[PDB]
């Protein structure tokens, strides 16, 4: 019954600008941390960016910090991750990611995880 529905993937031109979306059906206080993860064919998952549960704490890997804002809309059960400056080595699966333990949120130890959306930055 935990559900992270996520879109806003796609295909977009180097330079161009994407919002992805994770929506948690229901009671989501539970959830303290939400986050990101990607992996592109051949290289390791990796964290991308986290938000706890009141919104204002967050955290990005360094080669997206500056470029990628994530958020966190309780309102409507969402968290956003604005990705603009969008590079070729951005292109990789996206997973929205959620877990209730009560650490850093780059610590990789989340259990719940979405199905994932493609993003693609092209450079043609």
């Amino acid at each position: 019954q935990v559900q992270l529905q996520e879109s806003g993937g796609g295909l977009v031109q180097a330079g161009g600008s994407l919002r992805l979306s994770c929506v948690v059906p229901g009671r989501t206080i539970s959830l303290y941390r939400m986050g990101w993860f990607r992996q592109a064919p051949g290289k390791e998952r990796e964290f991308v960016a986290g938000i706890n549960w009141s919104g204002d704490m967050t955290d990005y890997v360094d080669s997206v910090k500056g470029r990628f804002t994530i958020s966190r809309d309780n309102a409507k059960n969402t968290v956003y991750l604005e990705m603009n400056s969008l590079k070729p080595e951005d292109t990789a699966i996206y997973y929205c990611t959620a877990d209730p333990k009560l650490l850093p949120l780059a610590d990789s130890s989340y259990g719940y995880w979405g199905q994932g959306t493609q993003v693609t930055v092209s450079s043609h």
